[PDB]
Order: C-alpha cells, then structure tokens, then sequence
C-alpha cells in the first residue's frame, strides 16, 4: 500500500468477461453506528 491500475468489476454470467464498475464506496459492517447486518438478507451476501 505504497494498486491504482486495479479496477473493481464483476464477471459475467457465462464466466469469460468482466463488467467494470464505474465507482465504489465503503460500507461499514463492524462499527457500532448502524445495523446494516440484520436488515440485509443472507442470500444478499
């Protein structure tokens, strides 16, 4: 950590192409500020 050329993405349904994501964000799941863990579903993981 001292990386820029790595871009987020998701592989396609077939499994031979990657769909690039335009932008990303940080969502917390371990601080004692919100409750995103319980509201979200297990299948959504």
């Amino acid at each position: 950590a001292d990386l820029q050329d790595f871009l987020p993405g998701r592989v396609t349904a077939d499994g031979k192409h990657i769909q690039k994501f335009s932008e990303t964000a940080r969502v917390p799941f371990y601080d004692k500020t919100q409750k995103h863990f319980d509201i979200l579903d297990e299948q959504e993981i």
